[PDB]
């Protein structure tokens, strides 16, 4: 199962996640967020990575004009709009970046976000990182559609099975392997890793 | 262990590959390469990949600005230079994307390349393309340095023991899961993919 680690804000946290085996990591660049972090921090970071991890950049309610300017700032690969941000928008980015798009879900998901236009469309909870998790079933609708879906919303090495029943596109989490907001857990990351192969 | 699947020249063969699980994919874009690509068609390839993979170009003797032209026109992530490129090039192109360089072995690996400005280091044949294997011994004289080491150089399903065991950065593939250059083989690419999480 594919998985990104997000919330990156730390060489520390990025190099264990990339060594465990994640596919994506995330940088938070959307001004207001309890995981972000500078441009050009996130850049530096990025030289340390090796090129087989795709860099994504989380924004929010920015423009196209600022959100490429950030990207090309922190110099990187995908951009996840978790704002509002109209497809008008998510066009213009995704004109030079593939592109994620975020959704809550207060209930089940409206099939018709298949329709907008990003590479991925993710699945999570009530609040964006606030560690609130909900009913699986509430991604039925979306991932009826046959869309790449990404599921996030306190995911954790505990309730894997879940999720991974679902067979989605790929796995995002968060909260569920902090120590805190913005601190990974060697051991929380290890473990959840560990579950993943186990299941095979 | 890191995968990535090189010389992709057809839709089907870059979704297998992402649905097995490589971490890479690479467009060939060097004159001259049996395997070359179109840069308007990776770019198309690329908008029906999901953003969990990267895109890699592969480029051979070809200077910075016609690098980067390309990278851009087919919307690739990392550039791969696989001929003599000289560092000021590397570093040229390395502004914007992250860099390999590959380095044909004819003998045991200089570990003086880990000087080489590029975020990984590729080992292949000493003729690439050809297939061609080479003593994987003599990569650990550059793996020593701890730099990323990705092992190319005729790998297959059948000889991944021996790599595995030297712990690299990632491996890299083509002629081993093809049935032709440029044509992959949807049996060899299932195999490849089941012998590694079966040897995990």
């Amino acid at each position: 199962m594919r998985v990104k680690i997000c919330g990156i804000t730390r060489l520390e946290d990025a190099l264990l996640a990339e060594a465990l085996g994640a596919f994506a990591l995330g940088f938070v660049l959307a001004p207001g967020s309890r995981r972000r972090i500078a441009p050009e921090a996130a850049r530096a970071i990025g030289e340390a990575l090796g090129p087989f991890v795709v860099r994504v950049g989380v924004f929010r309610d920015q423009p196209p004009e600022e959100v490429l300017r950030l990207m090309e700032e922190a110099r990187l690969q995908v951009a996840q709009l978790h704002g509002e941000e109209p497809p008008e928008w998510a066009e213009a980015v995704g004109r030079f970046y593939p592109v994620i798009k975020a959704f809550p879900l207060e209930g089940p998901a409206r099939p018709e976000w298949a329709d907008y236009p990003a590479q991925a469309l993710l699945l999570d909870g009530k609040r964006p990182g606030s560690g609130e998790a909900y009913p699986r079933a509430w991604a039925k609708p979306l991932l009826a559609t046959g869309r790449r879906v990404i599921l996030a919303g306190g995911i954790a090495p505990e309730n894997l099975e879940e999720v991974l029943a679902l067979r989605p596109y790929a796995l995002d989490l968060a909260s569920g392997v902090e120590e805190a907001p913005g601190v990974k857990s060697a051991e929380k990351l290890r473990a959840l890793f560990a579950r993943l192969a186990s299941l095979r």
